[PDB]
């Protein structure tokens, strides 16, 4: 297709990565001169999308194989950790590279690594965990033999991590903030615009909603280092959401986004901010 | 610079206009899956800020003169008016021409055509009225005679108009909508992620809020064919809009943005909608 000739970007050498590079646009910058981690989430995920396109994924349910759309299977996040170290300016060329490896039994890992292209620096890095699921039962599946064989050729057979160090804070277990949270952003209603393709409620807003849940006074003096995203229910257009936040010059935060009725959670998260 | 020798554009031969194409990414897309009206916005943006760039414009400013540095000044929306024919999909490639001419010595018309980028046939165009603005007073101002010489070489001499027509829809005055209206939405805050470098609320935004007060029959199954909004007075970052509309296969809001305490009017619009 035209896009794929055109497009910064193409499979690299082993076909078991993706790279695309992106010129920030003038208007992916935030109050801190420098592009939003609703920017750097987006591109991440456009750089997934073009992944599998350029490995033959015909763009339906995301990254579903000719045999898990016939059984009706599917790929769910259960775990987004994003890290930036510097926040790229308008006019810079970020590269991106992502590349997916097996999960054990239960899916799937995806990994980024973002790199100004002109120095070549790594200004951040991302790492998410997701699970094969029955879109009908919406329940949890081993990954099918069959299945496996489709994908995994074009995955890295030997670990390749963007987070190879030991205890990595991309898999720390997130608990559940203790009520009453110190900071709360109360009756949170999905805005029209916040709506993907499908009509789901946008990762994005998820991140948007964290960071409502941060102080003023952080914001103002602080930058988001690191975020963790633990996913357990989709959030329907006229849901209404509490989110919360507590602690635990460089601070963290733990979260929690509920149903303001029922109480029930959607997601729970972790910050880590570094000083301006 | 790197950027512009990756962008899909550059100023035409005579250093009047200038043209810029973009391929329409996966998170860019909507409902219908095509590109969102937030999306087309933040192109328009995006190609009128390139072409700034083009003509040697410095960052932390759209447009900003060595003058307008100097003074604290900005640029702001008074009117904005787009049309779209088709809303490229997923994938596609539009291609978008902008240029500026002098609006009497009031300010600056900033105006955009958008191709389909193999055939260059036209899906859509826009025009669009802005004003110098105090960006610490955030107070219209008198166009400096200075500023005017400062940008003028970069404007064409004679009348380019992306709405040629005789009495144009772009042009003609939007009266006030009599309340109690048919539809609303009240109480919406601006987000974080809503404001720009200098803490101000985005232009898409405003466009934005308007279609949050089309009713939801509406938006299932009519696409926007035009928006002209006028912007009277601005929202800060603590206000709180009411945005309101009524009507007057084709059909047509008058819309009206007010703050939810004061009562004061800060915009008012009219959309024009096609059945898909
Ligand atoms: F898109 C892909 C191209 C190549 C190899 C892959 F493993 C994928 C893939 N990426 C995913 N990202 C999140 S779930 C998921 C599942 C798969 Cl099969
Ligand atoms: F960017 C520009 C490049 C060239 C010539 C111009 F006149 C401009 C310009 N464009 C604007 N667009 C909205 S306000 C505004 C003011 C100016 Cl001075």
């Amino acid at each position: 297709t035209l896009a794929q000739r055109l497009r910064l970007g193409s499979l690299e050498p082993d076909g078991l990565s993706y790279k695309e590079s992106f010129i920030v646009r003038s208007y992916e910058v935030g109050v801190n001169k420098t592009a939003t981690v609703e920017t750097i989430a987006n591109l991440l995920q456009e750089v997934g999308c073009n992944h599998a396109q350029s490995v033959g994924f015909s763009t339906d349910g995301f990254a579903t194989t000719t045999t898990m759309r016939l059984l009706r299977l599917i790929w769910v996040t259960a775990r987004m950790h994003i890290e930036i170290y510097k926040y790229p300016a308008w006019g810079d060329v970020v590269e991106i590279e992502t590349w997916c490896q097996e999960d054990g039994k239960i899916g799937t890992r995806r990994d980024w690594i973002i790199k100004d292209y002109s120095t070549g620096v790594v200004i951040g890095r991302a790492t998410s965990k997701w699970v094969m699921m029955n879109q009908d039962t919406r329940r949890l599946q081993r990954v099918n033999d069959e299945v496996r064989e489709e994908y995994l050729i074009f995955c890295p057979r030997t670990p390749r991590l963007a987070f190879p160090e030991e205890d990595s804070d991309s898999l720390k277990k997130i608990p559940k903030l203790e009520e009453p949270a110190q900071s709360s952003k109360l009756g949170l209603v999905p805005r029209r615009a916040d709506l993907d393709m499908n009509q789901h409620v946008n990762n994005v807003t998820y991140i948007g909603w964290v960071l409502e849940s941060i102080p003023q006074e952080i914001i103002d003096t602080h930058e988001l280092q690191t975020i963790t995203l633990d996913y357990r229910r989709e959030c329907q257009h006229d849901d209404i959401v509490d989110s919360l936040s507590s602690r635990e010059g460089e601070c963290q935060f733990l979260h929690f986004l509920k149903l303001s009725g029922s109480g029930l959670e959607i997601n729970r998260g972790r910050t880590q901010w570094r000083r301006l």
